[PDB]
């Protein structure tokens, strides 16, 4: 058996799980740094936020029967039993808690997040990234995590308060037909805070129709794009490039590098009888599978784009492992 083309049993319901853990098993950083066994030196057994390392280490033994090449499928029973354990989307669950049983923090210090107080974008995102990387530094981070910028106006004082926050995958809102650009665009378009979502201005401490832009700072070597198709859901087509997504234009810090950006991983959903299933690129050969829980089967580029698609992953161009641009 091809190492990689392993499938993943039903355990019963569990939502995009095995989709997830495809869209992550086909994340080469990610699997070669389990494969490699560098988890162990960091694994983080007194964490408060953590699982005392059971979950990395359960998401670890899962990846490394994966990539043995023994498998034609596999149980996530264990790693499914860690997951739920720490979490009563599933992929903020799972990026986050891989994270923080890795964390190379051992203490997370309080840190007071300071407003711009009109000190330029550069001063106020390099704090936001040292501030950030001083509570949060691990390979989840490396990997996954970039930064946007928040600019809120209050409608009564006036008052910008302008923030940086980090992320770990990107919500895109829908604009029929459309393309992945145009609701990038429409996500970092100037909307006015709804009364279903007020915003507390602190200069007069009250609930504000807030006007609200958000904005393209760093982004991470693997960008996570979710298409917000749920809150019935929207059967939009939402055409994506394979190759050759290039951010640079939607990017407002100078010194961002090239960022572009080739897909390796689609999550679909059907039917929401609901169920999830994903593409993934194998980083061995190259080529384009489809992952139906424990059935594996050869795909081809030009079926990757469709109305079931649901969360895309990307790996930016210059990141490749083994290949100098
Ligand atoms: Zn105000």
């Amino acid at each position: 058996e091809q190492p990689g083309l392993c499938g993943l049993s039903n355990l019963g319901n569990t939502c995009f799980m095995n989709s997830a853990i495809q869209c992550l098993s086909n994340t080469p950083p990610l699997t070669e740094y389990f494969l490699n066994d560098k988890y162990q030196e960091e694994l983080n057994f007194d964490n408060p936020l953590g699982m005392r390392g059971e979950i990395a280490k359960s998401y670890a033994e899962l990846i490394k029967q994966m990539w043995s090449g023994k498998f034609s499928y596999v149980t996530p029973r264990a790693f499914k039993t860690q997951v739920g354990r720490f979490a009563p989307e599933l992929l903020a669950f799972l990026l986050d808690g891989l994270h923080e049983d890795l964390n190379r923090i051992r203490k997370k210090p309080y840190i007071q997040l300071k407003d711009a107080d009109g000190r330029p974008d550069k001063v106020v995102a390099e704090e936001a990234w040292e501030n950030h990387l001083k509570r949060n530094d691990s390979i989840i981070v490396d990997i996954f995590h970039g930064l946007f910028k928040s600019t809120l106006v209050c409608p009564e004082c006036a008052k910008i308060s302008v923030t940086f926050d980090p992320f770990c995958y990107l919500t895109l809102p829908l604009a029929s037909k459309v393309k992945l650009k145009d609701c990038i665009e429409l996500f970092t378009t100037k909307e006015k805070l709804g009364a279903e979502d007020p915003w507390y201005c602190p200069n007069c401490k009250e609930h504000q129709q807030a006007t609200k832009k958000l904005d393209l700072w760093s982004l991470p070597p693997v960008l996570v794009v979710h298409l917000k198709r749920f809150s019935d859901k929207l059967d939009t087509l939402v055409d994506f490039p394979i190759n050759d997504l290039d951010m640079s234009e939607f990017l407002i810090n100078p010194n961002a590098g090239p960022c572009r950006y080739n897909l390796i991983a689609v999550s679909n959903h059907y039917g929401g009888g609901g169920h999830y299933t994903a593409f993934a690129k194998n980083k061995d050969d190259g080529k384009w599978y489809y992952f139906d829980d424990s059935s594996v089967s050869t795909a081809s580029e030009d079926q990757i784009v469709s109305k079931a698609a649901y969360v895309l992953f990307y790996q930016r161009q210059d990141t490749f492992s083994g290949t100098g641009f």
